[PDB]
């Protein structure tokens, strides 16, 4: 059967992501290869092919691979490795085959395989899907500037094939935001939400080690309800304390 993906030109930029500046830099190469693939091949350039983002969930990996496509003003085709193995029959591959057929038509372009763990989680239905992914990537022509991006949190349980040179031979770490990072996140979400002067974001940021982007959201969104519940209007450092419980 057909592949069925989601093509779209992202307007998102790096300036639209809190932290991950370390990872952003590495990606700066991916962005310029997409902008001028010609130049790269001309020179002895690295020429990326598979960028595997590694980090905890809700850390904003998918959100970053999107800022990459936008940063280069290039298309961002998405797909779900889950959809590939989900449907049985010789479909699994036939779809992966399509995904890059639609990709070659929009190259340069970032192809994002979501839940690649479903595809390369080191039971024959997968193997067939995985194998095709290596043939497509190992079969990328110079005029085909497709940079396949995927995310995960277990590059160790991932079939060594996908990681071998020529495929996803480039891992970037997207860790939980640092004190400052969390601070930025909390401020961004706090603006559309009321707060009492007693609420100290800086403190909240330093007091939330381990919280992911989507975690600092709850804390705020949740504290809002906890206060709105007591006929209160603003979020007090007190409600934020009760939410973390």
């Amino acid at each position: 059967s057909r592949a069925r993906v989601l093509t779209e030109a992202p307007k998102v930029t790096f300036k639209d992501v809190a932290g991950a500046e370390e990872a952003k830099e590495e990606l700066k190469e991916i962005v310029e290869f997409l902008k001028n693939p010609s130049r790269f091949h001309e020179m002895g350039a690295r020429i990326p092919k598979g960028v595997l983002l590694v980090g905890p969930p809700g850390v904003g990996k998918t959100h970053l691979a999107r800022a990459v496509a936008g940063e280069a003003r290039v298309p961002f085709i998405t797909a779900s490795g889950s959809d590939f193995v989900e449907m049985f029959v010789g479909v699994g591959a036939a779809r992966v085959r399509d995904l890059f057929e639609t990709a070659k038509r929009h190259a340069p372009c970032i192809v994002f395989i979501d839940e690649i763990d479903a595809v390369g989680r080191k039971n024959d239905e997968r193997e067939q899907t995985l194998n095709q992914l290596l043939v497509e990537m190992d079969g990328f022509e110079k005029d085909t500037a497709i940079v396949v991006m995927a995310a995960t949190n277990r590059p160790d349980i991932l079939d060594p094939a996908l990681l071998r040179p020529g495929r996803f031979d480039r891992q970037i770490a997207i860790d939980a935001p640092d004190v400052k990072g969390r601070e930025q996140i909390l401020r961004i979400h706090a603006r559309g939400k009321p707060l009492a002067e007693d609420v100290d974001l800086a403190l909240l940021a330093k007091r939330t080690p381990g919280f992911v982007g989507a975690d600092l959201e709850n804390l705020l969104n949740e504290a809002a309800l906890l206060a709105a519940r007591e006929g209160r209007r603003k979020i007090t450092m007190k409600d934020l304390e009760e939410a973390a419980s």
